[PDB]
């Protein structure tokens, strides 16, 4: 389809939004590399690949932790040298640790800002120095980036919303080259990091436009969109997926 | 089709980003409905007609000046009653009056928002009467509305962002009902109100992150991820297809 | 007294957070002209304005409806022929208009439009030709410009994220002058059309940052803060006193 | 005097803009305790301890690098036993470090986040925990956080967008106490990081609504604004004082 002969690599594939996404790239006809970290998801993972290949697919699996930038950069260098320079890199691996400000340790400071913001960062650094022209970058925020809503968010939050400023820094930078960069703002979204059946589901829910969590193809459908013909005009933006959660 | 089954209507679809929008929904299988306002539009406008239909989507064009509440109300119910209730409405017929501030006159005004303005309002209330649960609601906005940049667009500046609080309060309105409401704001578009060529357009494009503008399908493409499967968790937001002119 | 020698403007001056704002400019040194619209009200502003000339203060009540373009442009109008050129202009007074979508009526636009959009351009086109430099522009808007949060307030907030559009062009058009326009966006404040004891008002304060509604003191504050000296550099800005609603 | 009686803390506060803050709030009437960095400003940085003693205030400069989080805790640990528990807390240390995309290093990165996003966010934890009731928490951003404008400022703007969501998130996380925090964004401030009269200078004021660079005068002036009994409603807002850099 649109992605044939395009390279894609996404962070955090093994499951959840970046399963979703991983899957509907390749179904659009891109080549995927993705990393997960867990021991526990090296059997998902190896399943993921075998899907994809028998599909027709070429695809990768490779461990990396995004705590680690040097096991991101890694990756993406040996996603180039096996599939060849990435035409799309999605930032989706992400962590969330919530609570009072009070119990904050450096450990969720440190561990936060690694994997939300310096692996991001890092991946863009590797992958863009040979990105074909009109390439793209998609990053995964959330909407704790533009309002936190409640107590509890506070590392969180700043994490999610330093991807703003590097988003338009970065569509300034790779614009000449006809490469775009955007932020994609999930709203709550059925995965094992928000359950839609979880106790607190239900006050969340109350604050939507839309009385309902979404699902992870609604992330993956915004990725496809803007990776794909119809979002060559699209860049430096802010794009909400969230069920109204700002409205 | 993604919009197989559907119908569709489009304020100011006789040229320009609104030709292409109506366009881009019937190729994805939406009956269309489109105003035009000039007596000099209607052949290119019966002409488009002709043309969905030979490609076997129903289609009508109905004369009615955004300027007049009751044309645009009375435009909206020609259409239920023709092609059946709306699933899609796209509110982008627009005036763009720029100029010194102290030279803006009475009929700027109300011209600029009876059209920008008041007009979608009128489109939305006649529609939402009868629209489907799961609904669009798509505003055609201008980066405008969220960055001035220049001298001389307070008038038009203040018409569109005027849409950002009616898009969200839509939003909030219906989206019990799973009708979505969203503003795309385009950057510049190669149009005949707005020429790739003209004499300021250097300039335009020297403050973009794609050194370019943008076309007509740029704004399509987007108006159809909205409208169709892919847009149906995406409600309330401010969707920017301006080359980076915001970054 | 960093306003000594300037001349203010103030629609809506007689009550609420607009009396508090004439008061609190007064106490600066501006002289104020300001207007009301009920004739009720023709005894508080005519109070009014006996206690600012017990404090040494020039000060002028103009009845004036602002659903009137001609009676705003004719009263500051008068307030320059009686006080000399304004040096900083408050559009303050405003109307509140919510409801079920489907109830809304073309009553109901055109005086929301006229009211919150029209009279604050009509005065600011009145004020601006002989504006000195170095002048004041501040227009009251509205969280829910930025934020609608619920259902029922989708005219009122339109009309409202109207002056962001129009506020960022007119830093555009004046700026050459030292002229600053921005707006202020009120949280929750006890006033008349707020009263912080209404059966509605504990479920608002249920969403703020700060757990009561404010106090017509905080907006009185922020205009003397635009108006005054410190103000000099900020312009275009929107700047919210809404107890944290957004964040 | 409305700071009499209160302890404010400043990073940063040996010159540019943080001196103009430590002697607008020590004006007001604060004790007054600020750190820096370099052996160079040791002298300097005494020297304005000297002159607000010289005033009446009690004054302490603590040499604390904010690439340290030990010694950011550490300073504001010893400023809570000298001058009592912070009642106004200012982050203003801060690093700007611009570039080409490709060229940007480790050390640069590592740097730039320690310094703007990890060190306010230590002295917020360590200032917290005895902050006083109805304190404010004010950090200093950037209008590139917003709006980055121009390659080669992509990490900057990262880390100074970060500060958004750390401060709604605090905005939420400290409400309840009458604790507010807000982010100030500087445009163009005539210091030595940004010298008025550089290479530069004419290009950036060229894309300004007011057509020239503020003075540390200007955010001085809106930090006390914030930090005294006019900001008490004013939480988790971002406050530009850029000279309509981004109207
Ligand atoms: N779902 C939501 O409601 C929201 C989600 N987001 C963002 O969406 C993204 C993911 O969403 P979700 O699918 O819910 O998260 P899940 O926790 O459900 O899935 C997490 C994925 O990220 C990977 N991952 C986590 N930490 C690391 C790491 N240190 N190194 C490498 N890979 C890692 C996991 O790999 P493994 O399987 O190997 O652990 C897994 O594949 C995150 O950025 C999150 O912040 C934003 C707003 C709300
Ligand atoms: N193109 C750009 O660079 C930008 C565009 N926009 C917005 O995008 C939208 C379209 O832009 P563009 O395509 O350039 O506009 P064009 O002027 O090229 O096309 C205008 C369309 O609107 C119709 N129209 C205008 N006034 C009325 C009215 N009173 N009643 C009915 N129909 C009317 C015209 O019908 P007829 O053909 O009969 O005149 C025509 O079909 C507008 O909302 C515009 O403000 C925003 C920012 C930048
Ligand atoms: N109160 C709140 O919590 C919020 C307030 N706001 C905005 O703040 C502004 C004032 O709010 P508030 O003071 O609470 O409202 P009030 O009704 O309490 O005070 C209204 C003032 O505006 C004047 N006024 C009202 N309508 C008109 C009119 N058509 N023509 C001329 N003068 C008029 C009244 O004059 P008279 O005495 O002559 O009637 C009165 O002095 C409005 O623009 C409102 O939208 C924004 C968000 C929330
Ligand atoms: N000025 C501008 O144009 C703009 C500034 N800003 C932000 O405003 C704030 C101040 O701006 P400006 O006054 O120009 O900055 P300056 O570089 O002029 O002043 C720097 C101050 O920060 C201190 N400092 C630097 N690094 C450290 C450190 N690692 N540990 C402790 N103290 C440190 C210095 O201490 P010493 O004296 O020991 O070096 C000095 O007091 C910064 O956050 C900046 O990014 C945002 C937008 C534009």
């Amino acid at each position: 389809q649109n992605l044939n002969g395009k390279v894609a690599f996404v962070t955090g594939g093994s499951r959840g939004i970046g399963a979703a996404i991983v899957r509907r790239l390749a179904a659009d006809g891109a080549d995927i590399a993705f990393t997960y970290v867990s021991a526990s998801s090296k059997n998902v993972a190896t399943a993921l690949v075998q899907e994809l290949e028998a599909k027709g697919r070429r695809a990768r699996a490779i461990q990396a932790d995004s705590a680690d930038p040097a096991q991101v950069r890694q990756a993406v260098e040996q996603a180039i040298v096996q599939l060849g320079p990435v035409d799309v890199l999605v930032n989706n691996a992400g962590i969330f640790l919530a609570g009072p400000l009070g119990e904050v340790t450096l450990d969720d400071y440190e561990r936060t800002m690694n994997i939300n913001v310096r692996a991001p960062f890092v991946a863009i650094q590797a992958a863009q120095a040979s990105m074909p022209d009109g390439g793209r970058i998609i990053n995964i925020g959330s909407c704790l980036a533009e309002r936190a809503g409640r107590a509890g968010v506070t590392l969180y939050a700043a994490s999610k919303s330093a991807l703003l400023g590097m988003t338009r820094g970065l569509a300034r930078d790779l614009g000449a080259r006809g490469i775009t960069a955007n932020v994609v703002h999930p709203g709550p979204i059925d995965t094992d990091m928000n359950p839609a059946d979880g106790e607190r589901s239900g006050e969340l829910v109350a604050v939507l436009s839309l009385p309902h969590y979404g699902e992870v193809r609604d992330i993956a459908g915004m990725v496809a969109f803007l990776a794909g013909p119809d979002g060559r005009y699209v860049t430096g933006a802010s794009l909400a997926v969230d069920g109204g959660f700002a409205a």
